């Protein structure tokens, strides 16, 4: 059980320039940022400020748009999600040819297949879908695993992310209520499944379950 | 606590006999379901996690209908909290109907019934069960507080229908999960190809609108 509740990395575009945002308010030019760019800005589950589970590593923005890693470190929120992936048909089912069974980050890659900023910082959550677009959340065990899974991305503004990197008070009731919600998040795939093609990862090489 | 936490029935197609399944070993005729005419009622076929029990199974015109009832003190009790943290549920239902949480989260959680039944190559009607979507289409599950309640919502079934199924309906609490069970059964749900158009489809075609009932689709 021990190689379950370690830290969780989760990398991926808070925001995506070359992509008009068709959506209000979300828009957001790398204008500010730069000059939007302290505190501990927390990672948590659709915004909830009583469903933290950790930080926001770093992040940078580059040639297309803002990118950030996390670190889900709650070891209680870790503690349901992998119990949680004990029964879900799509986590025995598993990953892709080379990749192995990771029952905590695979569930997680499901569940929350998706960044969503809000914003100096505000903070970063975890959701099943992005406001924005092309938002699309990868989790890994190590963090510039995570990294090269984004085609995009060149070598310095990776090593610059590598010159950076229990606050849950909620409950399976917390995430069942989540759940429901989600689930009628109208057409949640295709949003989702561009994010992975605007960005290149898929499901041959990474845990991305869209 | 106690309004909530109360009976609650289920109803609805388990199979349409006008309708062509996508997969052979879906193919459930009349003449079979009559032929083989208390089933447990688990949820997403999870042996260990039963809420209840079938109380009516009815051959109508349209196919197989049956009409469901979760009585479990543990899993109405993980309902009724799950709802209290949803979005959903607190936006209520639609302006006439009265609110009703738990009604709300499991009519949106299991918003369809899925069979189980021996390969259609004295049980051949092994159980049924609430899942996000039916395999088999049509089959909506219109969940309710009143059993008659949740049959008039199907404007296909007729009176005689109705009576038919009255006369069937009129170890304690069967669960043996818990809440982190009923967890990593979301995520399955999230991949199902087209689940809210899957259902949209079942509601228009049982024809119960939601203007006039508990679903979510």
């Amino acid at each position: 059980q021990s190689q379950a509740v370690a830290p969780v990395y989760v990398g991926g575009f808070l925001a995506r320039y070359d992509q008009s945002p068709d959506e209000a308010e979300l828009l957001l030019p790398r204008d500010v940022v730069e000059h939007w760019l302290s505190v501990a800005l927390p990672l948590n589950i659709n915004h909830d400020d009583t469903a933290v589970v950790g930080h926001v590593a770093a992040m940078q923005s580059v040639r297309d748009g803002l990118f950030c890693l996390g670190c889900v470190t709650s070891p209680r929120f870790l503690e349901i999600v992998r119990r949680a992936s004990e029964k879900s048909e799509l986590v025995s089912r598993g990953p892709v040819s080379p990749l192995q069974p990771d029952k905590v980050v695979e569930f997680l890659s499901g569940s929350y297949a998706g960044l969503s900023l809000s914003s100096p910082f505000k903070h970063v959550a975890l959701c099943s879908v992005g406001r924005r677009r092309g938002t699309l959340a990868v989790y890994g065990r190590d963090p510039e695993w995570v990294t090269q899974r984004f085609p995009d991305l060149t070598a310095a503004d990776r090593d610059g992310l590598r010159a950076q990197w229990d606050p849950f008070r909620s409950d399976s009731y917390g995430l069942l209520g989540n759940y429901v919600d989600a689930l009628y998040i109208r057409e949640r795939l295709p949003k989702l499944r561009y994010d992975k093609q605007l960005v290149g990862v898929t499901e041959r090489e990474s845990y991305v379950k869209a």
